[PDB]
């Protein structure tokens, strides 16, 4: 369990682009932004930074503090805080997801404003983003690297990777289109999950093909409509 270990460093502060932000504004998004448009090229970087659930994942001073948001960084394979990080190094499991279920509604599981194009009648956040559980996953074929694998080997891969970030509801992979859907019973791990898989390969340390993972195209993951 990670209740009975430290949360582990995923990387080096030198490993990092300079001026490392707070996760819950927009300076996050231009400082991660900045980072993603050094990868040179018009397709989507494979992220060199990798979330390992069961190897990352332990007690920070948040735990301590009794905080009830993820880390955003911890969720890339980012953080080099470890136990040193205000925020939650682990899965959100259904303590998490009940506490946070009471204490906010306009937040998501990393403490940043729930975004919508819209805004209900007067006037919370837009009804469908609010109990939106479902992820679109596009570029499939990339994030394997054109391993040659069948429909149903893809599916099986996709709830394996995707598993490993929350209990999920429902899995549709859809050939014609090289996207699948994920839709996960609780909405902070579809968040989660989201900032986990952002640009992230859907390769294993088992596959042959894992050492050249970055020669692929990373994984698109975006709310589904
Ligand atoms: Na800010
Ligand atoms: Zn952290």
């Amino acid at each position: 369990s990670w209740r009975d270990k430290s949360a582990k460093v995923q990387v080096k502060e030198s490993e990092l682009p300079s001026s490392i932000p707070a996760q819950t504004g927009l300076t996050f998004n231009i400082w991660y932004n900045k980072w993603s448009q050094g990868f040179a090229g018009n397709t989507r970087f494979v992220s060199p930074f990798a979330l390992q659930p069961q190897l990352h994942s332990g007690k920070t001073r948040g735990d301590n503090d009794g905080q009830l948001f993820f880390c955003l960084f911890f969720a890339k394979g980012m953080c080099c805080l470890g136990p040193k990080c205000e925020y939650l190094h682990h899965i959100p499991d259904e303590e998490d997801i009940g506490k946070l279920a009471l204490r906010t509604e306009v937040l998501d599981c990393f403490g940043r404003e729930k975004f919508a194009d819209y805004r209900e009648d007067m006037g919370g956040i837009g009804s469908f983003r609010k109990k939106n559980k479902t992820l679109y996953v596009g570029g499939i074929d990339g994030a394997l690297n054109s391993k040659h694998l069948k429909p149903a080997q893809i599916e099986s891969r996709i709830r394996f990777v995707f598993s490993r970030l929350g209990d999920i509801d429902r899995i549709r992979y859809v050939e014609s289109k090289n996207c699948g859907f994920v839709k996960f019973k609780y909405q902070a791990n579809a968040e989660f999950a989201k900032e986990a898989m952002s640009n992230q390969t859907l390769l294993l340390p088992s596959d042959k093909e894992w050492d050249d993972r970055r020669e692929g195209t990373g994984l698109l993951v975006k709310w589904a409509n």
